[PDB]
Order: structure tokens, then sequence, then C-alpha cells
């Protein structure tokens, strides 16, 4: 729909930047308000670092993707400098809420129902027949009421044969991605599976960096070898063994999102 009929146009004089929260190669993220009273945050695309189709492109997969467990898109200012207006979530991201006062506090009963949250907008993901490709804790957000939601869709594709396949050159984090995904360019849900497995050792630990003490060709070495992620200090072991489901060598193995959220939830419930 073109931009004079689109619902999620907004003109840029309803939006009020007020504190800039990053600030990229492509561009800057701010909180600020939507007419006055709604805290928003809005990204902006750096002119001429990137194409504004790409950077578009984001917002326009989150207009096919929306539930309560995942990051909403508010609106979008189409005419340069480009905006994506999104949900504001006020406790930031999660790996760095994890390292606060607030979050060093929290029990391991409240992180293990943040799991079962992040599960369960995976689980929607799965469902919709979309795969996110960036999952880790730098890519979850904390609402103010200590709820979760996954964010960052830039790399989220929509999967009709069950495989996307990236291209010779493109590069993904090492730590985090799976092993078929690093090796062939090949992505799917169970890929998102093996990433949420990682994220759960972020979730345990604080949000300490995956593999303590290894560098990337270390890791791909013991992968290799059979071996997983080393035990994280203070994992309950029940929770280890979910992540080594994650992290099965056949991605078909690999349990569901559904699966993993309501296993998630018995672990919650029970403590
Ligand atoms: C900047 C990455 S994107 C992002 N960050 C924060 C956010 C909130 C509180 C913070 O407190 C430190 C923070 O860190 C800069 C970021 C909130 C937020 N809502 C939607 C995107 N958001």
């Amino acid at each position: 729909k073109p931009w004079w009929e689109d619902e999620w146009e907004v003109p840029r004089e309803t939006l009020k930047l007020v504190e800039r929260l990053g600030a990229g190669q492509f561009g800057e993220v701010w909180m600020g308000y939507y007419n006055g009273h709604t805290k928003v945050a809005v990204k902006s695309l750096k002119q001429g670092s990137m194409s504004p189709d790409a950077f578009l492109a984001e917002a326009n997969l989150m207009k096919q993707l929306q539930h309560q467990r995942l990051v909403r898109l508010y609106a979008v200012v189409t005419q340069e400098p480009i905006y994506i207006i999104t949900e504001y979530m006020e406790n930031g991201s999660l790996v760095d809420f994890l390292k606060t006062p607030s979050g060093i506090k929290l029990t391991i009963n409240k992180l293990l129902d943040m799991a079962a949250q992040i599960a369960e907008g995976m689980a929607f993901i799965e469902e919709r027949n979309y795969i996110h490709r960036d999952l880790r804790a730098a890519n979850i957000l904390v609402s103010d009421t200590l709820s979760c939601k996954i964010a960052d869709f830039g790399l989220a594709r929509l999967i009709e044969d069950n495989e996307y396949t990236a291209r010779e050159g493109a590069k993904f984090p090492i730590k985090w991605t799976a092993p078929e995904a690093i090796n062939y360019g090949t992505f799917t849900i169970k890929s998102d599976v093996w990433s949420f497995g990682i994220l759960l050792t972020e979730i345990v630990t604080h949000g300490r960096i995956p593999y303590p003490g290894m560098t990337n060709p270390e890791v791909i070495q013991n992968l290799e070898r059979g071996y997983r992620m080393v035990r994280p200090d203070n994992c309950p072991e029940e929770l280890y063994q979910l992540m080594r489901l994650c992290w099965k060598e056949r991605p078909e193995d690999r349990p569901t999102f559904d699966y993993l959220r309501s296993v998630l939830e018995d672990f919650f419930t029970a403590t």
C-alpha cells in the first residue's frame, strides 16, 4: 500500500525524540513520544548508509508478525530521514538488564519464566512460517513489568519451502548460530532452536559470553568432536539437558518451540 494509504504512516510532526539510546553505522535509536503522551522507540536511517528499501523491509516484516510476545511495529515515516517507530521496552536489552542490580537479584524461578516467555514468542514465529536468524539475549527486550519480547526482525524471513539459503559470503556470529547455517548458509526454525539453547546459557549466567574462554575456531572444533558447551556455573541440570536437546546434531531431532515453552513452564511452576 502506498504511503498515503498505509495505516502505519504518520506525519513526522507527531514525534518528539527525547533521548538517544544508541548510534551506529546505519543510524540512531531514540526514546521519544508520539502525540505528546505515548512513549515509543524511534529508529532512524543514516542517509546513504544503506538502502532505504533494505531499511524498510524490517518494518514490512513486522506488519506480518503481530503478537503480545513480539516487539510491535508502531509506525513508519517513509520520507528522509526514514524512521521505524516501535513499542518501547523500558528495561532495554535482556543481555544488559541481567547485569543491572534488579536483574542480578532475579531468582532461577523468574529466569525460567522469562525463558518460557521467549520460547512462547518463538512458537508464534514458528507457527507463522518465519525464522528469526538473530536470536540471542541482545535481541530480547524487557518491559517495566519484567516480561520479555522478541525484537530485531532485520534478518527474519518467511519460509515457504522449509529452508532459507543465504549467500556464499554471508557471515553470522559463530557462537550463536547453528552449524548448518554457518557451514552451508541454510537456515530453518531448527537453526533458531539451536540459538535458543545458547540464549538459555546467557539467561542463566546473567549475560555472559557463550563458550567461556574459547575462540570461534575452538568452538567449531569442539562441536565437531561431539562436545557441546560446558555446563554453565549454577545451571540446573534440568535446564542444561533442555539446552542439549536444542544442540542436537540433526536439525530435525531438535524440539519444537511449542515444546520448549511447554517444558519451561513446567520448570517454572515446579520452582
Ligand atoms: C537501544 C536498543 S533498542 C531499545 N532500547 C531500549 C532501552 C531502554 C532502556 C535502556 O537503559 C539503559 C537502554 O539502553 C541504552 C535501551 C528500549 C527500547 N524499546 C524499543 C527498542 N528499545
